[PDB]
Parts: structure tokens; sequence; C-alpha cells
């Protein structure tokens, strides 16, 4: 995998899914993709002021591709009222611009 070349190389985050005045529990693998790799050149364009943006440089990192399928329903205090959600996890990305 050259998903380690960069960043964002095979990690594992715990994020399942939250929603009204509840939320899900179960065990959930997802990936963060955020890194570095797009070149670190800088765009004068103060066009005389600089105040809006600044050379303070690009922002680049990894970018998700597919996301691994993951149905958990949200869980309230003292079970009485959870709910069924969907969630994607990028369980492959690649570090794009």
């Amino acid at each position: 995998k050259d998903v380690s070349e960069y960043s964002c190389r095979e990690l594992h985050y715990t994020r399942f899914l939250t929603d009204g005045p509840c939320r899900s529990a179960k065990p959930v693998t997802e990936l963060v993709c955020s890194g570095q790799c797009g070149p670190a050149r800088l765009l004068p364009n103060a066009i005389g002021r600089v105040k809006w943006w600044r050379p303070n440089g690009p922002d680049f990192r990894c970018i998700p591709d597919r996301y691994r399928a993951q149905r958990v329903q949200l869980l309230c205090p003292g079970g009485a009222a959870p709910r069924s959600r969907k969630v994607r996890l990028v369980a492959s990305c690649k570090c794009k611009r």
C-alpha cells in the first residue's frame, strides 16, 4: 500500500453514529486520511492589500476514495429510543492533492 508513502498511514478510528439526543457505540473501524501531498508553493494575490487570505501555505491532504459500510443503531440513556444509522468509513483512500 502506497498509503503510508506520504501520510494517513494505516490509521484506524472509532466513530459510529450520533443523532437526536442519542448516540451509537457499536465497534467501527475508519481511517483518518489527513496529511500532506501537495506543493508548498505560495501564491501572492494580495492585489496590494492582504487581509482575506494569506501565503500561509496551500491546503493539501489525503483524499478519501472508498468507504466501508457500517450499520449500527444509536443508543440512548436507558436504551428506550434506539435508532438505526448508516455510516460510510473510508476503508481505503489515497494521498492526493
